[PDB]
DNA sequence: ATTTTGACGCT
């Protein structure tokens, strides 16, 4: 009753650029925009792994991880653009670049999290506080979120999607006591109303459209946005929680995609997110762990307070390469010439962060996989990074794998090894 | 033979 939170103390958004490297490379190609279109690493095997498409692509079932040579069965006029290589292996500074542009104009409204090179939370509490006194209980006009999404109206006693938009957005504003400063659905439409502007400037600024959920927290928001896309935003309320949990699969809601919410599915015998309201604390504590079942506790009432964490760099920068099937590496010359590679790129890569965050990373990480084993990484060892030198970091990953090898041959390296993995981390103020 | 990333939890 009146002592039971409710998970309604801030205003989160998620931000995530629509379909993200593809908009990097039609801003760049006119020629692709409003076409079916795909951006795909190398273009040897299959005509290449296909690894972002646009929405005109997906409506013939293109998809992510696809080969381009099967997604052209499915769209034989799908355009394609290739990451750029250099040293020998995809590189990926074009949309690392794109991306710092969008950070950078999302950090003039709040605070940002970076949740990957195309997303990034946004903790409004405080800029919502603030518009909400500049508005001097003004209400709030439909005209000011043009693209929002309100989840689960329209209801209750037009066949066009904006028409629909429309009536549950009107539903909404119709309801909203605007005099309050502390009710949270207002705080969430304020919310909503600086997001709108937020995409304004980013599309205004970069050429990029993006898509955003507005809600209390980190979950509810990125469950939002997923929920009207491309280029539309939706406001998932603490209210509209019951019924929109209701039929949610389990799996949707982010860190539960997998093995945890695989178990959660069979071991409770359920489906829906909203089932979980029907255990105790210490029931979900029991098959999922203390911190698991209290999170899984407030998660299914719409509660989490995981915070928007102020970072928006990256915390690793890191290079790796595959070398599937036949192309394993099995001689020492090989191996050290790919360490080679990688280790230039990464040089190249941090002398670019050193220079611009001031900052310097201080852990070298070596990550290799051997040929047979089924998990992603074989091994990992960590060396000192004392200098930004591609020479000494590939020299030191070689130092402290070298041992690795099976071989009694001097120069033939065994069991092959299909990946290899450097990581720059432990950053420290320069 | 997706590939190339990135953050965080466990012990
Ligand atoms: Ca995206
Ligand atoms: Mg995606
Ligand atoms: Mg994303």
């Amino acid at each position: 009753g009146p002592h039971m939170a409710t998970g309604q103390d801030r205003v989160v958004a998620l931000v995530d650029m629509d379909c993200f490297f593809v908009q990097v490379e039609q801003r760049q190609n006119p020629h692709l925009r409003n076409k079916p279109c795909a951006v795909v690493q190398y273009k040897s095997w299959k005509g290449g792994g296909i690894i972002a498409v646009s929405y005109e692509a997906r409506a013939f079932g293109v998809t992510r991880s696809m080969w381009a040579d099967d997604a052209k069965k499915l769209c034989p006029d799908l355009l394609l653009a290739q990451v750029r290589e250099s040293r020998g292996k995809a590189n990926l500074t074009k949309y690392r670049e794109a991306s710092v542009e969008v950070m950078e104009i999302m950090s003039r409204f709040a605070v940002i999290e970076r949740a990957a090179i195309d997303e990034a939370y946004v903790d409004l509490t405080s800029a919502v506080q603030e518009r909400l006194q500049k508005l001097q209980g003004q209400p709030i006009s439909a005209d000011l979120l043009p693209s929002t999404y309100i989840e689960g109206l329209p209801q209750g006693p037009t066949v066009q999607k904006e028409g629909m938009r429309k009536q549950g957005l009107f539903q909404w504003l119709d309801s909203l006591q605007i005099d309050n400063l502390t009710s949270p659905d207002l705080q969430l439409t304020v919310g909503a109303v600086i997001v709108e502007e937020m995409r304004a400037a980013i599309e205004r600024e970069t050429g990029f459209q993006c898509s955003a959920g507005i809600s209390h927290n980190k979950v509810l928001a990125k469950l939002a946005c997923g929920l009207n896309k491309p280029n539309r935003q939706t406001l998932v309320s603490h209210g509209s929680v019951p019924q929109l949990f209701s039929q949610m699969p389990i799996r949707k809601i982010r860190s539960l995609g997998g093995k945890l919410g695989a178990s959660v599915i069979e071991i409770l015998g359920i489906e829906y997110m909203g089932e979980l309201t029907q255990f105790t604390e210490s029931q979900l504590q029991s098959h999922f762990g203390e911190k698991n079942g209290s999170w899984l506790y407030a998660m299914c009432r719409g509660i989490e307070h995981d915070p928007v964490k102020p970072r928006q760099l990256p915390k690793t920068i890191g290079c790796s390469k595959n070398f599937p099937g036949k192309t394993a590496l099995a001689t020492r010359e090989q191996v050290q010439w790919w360490l080679l590679q990688l280790a230039q790129e990464l040089e190249e890569r941090l002398t670019k962060d050193r220079n611009d965050n001031d900052r310097v990373a201080t852990q070298l990480v070596v990550s290799i996989r051997v040929q047979g084993d089924k998990r992603l990484s074989s091994l990992r060892r960590c060396c000192a990074l004392t200098r930004y030198d591609a020479h000494k970091m590939s020299h030191d990953a070689f130092t402290v794998i070298k041992n690795c090898n099976t071989s009694g041959i001097q120069t033939e390296w065994s069991p092959p090894l299909t990946m290899l993995f450097l990581c720059a981390t432990k950053f420290s103020a320069s």
